[PDB]
């Protein structure tokens, strides 16, 4: 996350770090009990998903570590396109829930999100074009580009200065408390205002969602 700020502690408890060789790699938002919504590039090896996490290096209570018992990237994504840029991974049992890890609902409801409109997006990511990267959860607020700015699937936000960026990648773009987006993986320049940040948009998946909630 550029431009954004330190998130306080286990304020967002559906916000889990995609972990590999016990670093953070990506974002992921916990949609069920046992499931967690990244983005497709981030499985592109031993999958981990940290849940309850503020601090990624810190002794917390709540922080619970996770092996993944399947992963599923969407069937159509594909290794050089953003395009069906989504991964649900099964945790290898039932996430222990409580108030720091907590299932966010998600948009099945296929109409985009009025343009203006300021949406969260929060992450591990990178902070500054130097690659800092943080210790702690840190966000900001986006406006939501109208479609014909941003040139189907695919919503932007502005990326004037404030924006997502590398290892915010499968995380969550939250709007009036519902998931509306995951930040895609592909790189980009981040920051530029004249290139938005491009999020999938979850409600145009919503039977592929329910399917893989539905085949547990
Ligand atoms: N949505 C975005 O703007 N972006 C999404 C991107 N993709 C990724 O971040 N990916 C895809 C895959 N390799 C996985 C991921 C990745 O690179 N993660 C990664 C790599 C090194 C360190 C790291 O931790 C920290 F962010 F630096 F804290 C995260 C990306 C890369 C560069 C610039 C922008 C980017």
């Amino acid at each position: 996350i550029l431009g954004g700020r330190e998130a306080e502690a286990h304020a967002r408890p559906y916000m889990a770090s995609v972990q590999l060789n016990g670093a953070h790699l990506c974002g992921g938002v916990l949609v069920a009990e046992q499931w967690v919504l990244s983005a497709a590039h981030c499985l592109e090896g031993k999958v981990q998903v940290l849940l309850g996490a503020h601090s990624l290096s810190q002794p917390e209570p709540s922080k619970r570590l996770y092996d993944v018992l399947r992963a599923v990237p969407h069937p159509d994504s594909q290794p050089d396109t953003i395009d069906h840029d989504l991964l649900l991974l099964q945790l290898s049992e039932k996430a222990t829930l409580g108030p720091a890890v907590r299932p966010l609902p998600w948009q099945r409801v296929d109409r985009d999100v009025a343009p203006g409109t300021l949406c969260d997006v929060a992450g591990w990511g990178i902070v500054n074009h130097a690659g800092r990267r943080p210790d702690s959860l840190q966000h900001v607020l986006l406006p939501v580009l109208d479609r014909a700015t941003c040139n189907e699937r695919l919503m932007c936000a502005e990326s004037n200065r404030r924006d997502s960026c590398k290892g915010d990648s499968g995380g969550p773009l939250v709007c009036g408390g519902v998931l509306e987006g995951v930040v895609t993986s592909g790189s980009r320049v981040c920051g530029n205002r004249k290139k938005p940040g491009i999020y999938t948009r979850v409600a145009s998946y919503a039977a592929w969602i329910d399917s893989v909630l539905a085949s547990a």
